């Protein structure tokens, strides 16, 4: 089997992407944030504290003839941005882009943090990291991909995120029309439960490539590119007037600037992030100070190849017995 679904930016800055997902019988369609940096599929629901729901579409398990309470199971998750959610668990039928999994754990939110409430466009998350990170207790549950894997034509999914435009998540096949040149594959460590890999270096604009190993995660659920402070300083030094602002919470730059590109290495291959992808717009409405798309990972504890990086590539998440990651230009 295979599946193919379009993913759409939530706003004009590509702060996140949503993908429609069918849950239950009859289908209830929710728009979920596909997140290769976590491993829980959770949704706003009829059980979510009413004051914490503001415009989201909810899953109502009592209206699904295939929903079953997973008795005694609870979940609770905290994300890198400080947001969180928790609740109980149902199993139900879940379909993405024509690919169906029966008996998928659907984690129903009883509580969500303010950041979730305030984002009306995101109805929940669909985690695509390794199932070892799944938070369901006392019986850990598998991701949608893990459940689908054996049925797929090939044990892979791909992320093809758009810049200020829709893109695609495919399951079970590689669309050879979706990228240019060849796909370069690179080793993955699953030790921390992430799609963790090592970039071979970077360049700033038309500058020379610096060969240096950068360990990080491919994370579709993180907006920006978070890299070591040395790398980030080298980037922003090429932008007149750019500076790190503790009050704003990262590097800002004059909105009048033209940003240089940023290149990262994948083995001997190179992925070029155009300068415009690094512009996250005014820090507040009407400001001439703009927020940067490349930020320091210092004090995160890990480097994160988030959407800023991934949307410059066609990315293969290869879930074979020994997982790997592939990157192509597009």
């Amino acid at each position: 089997s295979t599946g193919s679904a379009t993913t759409t930016p939530i706003d004009s800055l590509d702060d996140a992407y949503i993908t429609p997902v069918q849950i239950g019988t009859p289908a209830q369609t929710l728009n979920l944030d596909f997140d290769t940096g976590s491993s829980d599929l959770w949704v706003f629901s009829s059980e979510t504290t009413a004051s914490e729901v503001d415009g989201q579409t909810i899953y109502t398990p009592s209206k699904s003839t295939t929903a079953k309470l997973l008795s005694g199971a609870t979940w609770s998750i905290s994300y890198g941005d400080g947001s969180s959610s928790s609740g109980d668990v149902y199993t139900d039928t879940v379909s993405v882009g024509g690919l169906t999994v029966t008996g998928q754990a659907v984690e129903s939110a009883k509580k969500v943090s303010s950041s979730f409430t305030e984002d009306s466009t995101i109805d929940g998350l669909l985690g695509l990291a390794f199932s070892t990170l799944n938070t369901v207790s006392p019986t850990q549950q598998k991701t949608f991909f893990d459940n689908a894997k054996a049925s797929l034509d090939s044990p892979v999914f791909t992320a093809d995120l758009g810049y200020h435009a829709p893109g695609t998540y495919n399951f079970g096949f590689i669309d050879t029309t979706a990228y240019t040149g060849s796909i370069t594959y690179t080793a993955v460590s699953t030790k921390q439960g992430f799609w963790e890999w090592t970039s071979t270096g970077y360049a700033v604009g038309s500058g020379t490539f610096k060969s240096t190993s950068i360990d990080g995660i491919a994370d579709t659920g993180t907006t920006l590119l978070y890299l070591p402070a040395t790398v980030v300083s080298a980037y922003w030094a090429q932008v007149s007037g750019a500076k790190s602002s503790s009050s704003v919470g990262g590097y800002v730059f004059p909105c009048s600037a033209t940003l240089p590109s940023f290149t990262f290495g994948v083995g001997s291959a190179r992925i070029v992030i155009p300068g415009d992808y690094i512009d996250f717009g005014p820090i507040s409405t009407g400001s001439s100070s703009c927020f940067g798309g490349i930020q320091s990972s210092a004090g995160i504890g890990i480097n994160i190849f988030g959407d800023v990086a991934l949307k410059a590539a066609f990315v293969v998440f290869n879930g074979a017995t020994t997982p790997t990651l592939g990157f192509a230009s597009k």
